[PDB]
């Protein structure tokens, strides 16, 4: 009965918004579950991102509970775009392998926590606009974590206090990212 997706799609759920993008289609898929949970599962995956979420990003106070199984490079962060300027933000939760990482802004602590920022360019890849040049802004937990609030304001504050300024919000998702690897996760959002 739970729908799964396996194709690059977004669209509502239970209620919630849900956004699915994959560049290999079939090594990866997303179930939709009742109110705000979802699960995925992927198997030599190239690159994707999905989750549960909003249609238009803000100062949410968001709350989870998540289970982050990854065999190799994934994150599990809140994950948003804005336009005017186009910027790809995360707020990391979780990682596998590999620590997300990029030039050096300082730190910002919120919800019990502490998190290192970072600003990084992609250059020539794929964005909400089509194949563009953009920066992503980052807020890295010093420690990893798979459950609690985050009070996104106090991360946007600090981004735009070490000169990192977002424009006008598309969608905003609890997002499991994977990257070269395999693993699942299984996500309940909330606010």
């Amino acid at each position: 009965a739970d729908t799964t997706i396996t194709q690059n799609q977004t669209g509502y759920d239970n209620g919630y918004f849900y956004s699915f993008w994959t560049d290999a289609p079939g090594t990866v898929s997303m179930t939709l579950h009742s109110g705000g949970s979802y699960s995925t599962q992927w198997r030599n995956t190239g690159n994707f991102v999905a989750g549960k979420g909003w249609a238009t990003g803000g100062r949410r106070t968001v709350t989870y509970n998540a289970t982050f199984n990854p065999s190799g490079n994934a994150y599990l962060a809140l994950y948003g775009w804005t336009r005017n300027p186009l910027v790809e933000y995360y707020i990391v939760e979780s990682w596998g392998t590999y620590r997300p990482t990029g030039t050096y802004k300082g730190t910002v602590t919120t919800d019990g926590g502490t998190y290192d920022i970072y600003e990084t360019w992609r250059y020539n890849a794929p964005s909400i606009e089509g194949t563009r040049t953009f920066q992503q802004f980052w807020s890295v937990r010093q420690q990893k974590r798979t459950s609690g609030t985050i009070t996104v304001g106090n991360h946007f504050d600090a981004w735009a206090r070490a000169g990192l300024n977002l424009g006008s919000h598309d969608y905003q998702i609890l997002a499991t990212e994977g990257y070269q690897s395999s693993g699942s996760s299984t996500v309940t959002i909330g606010s």
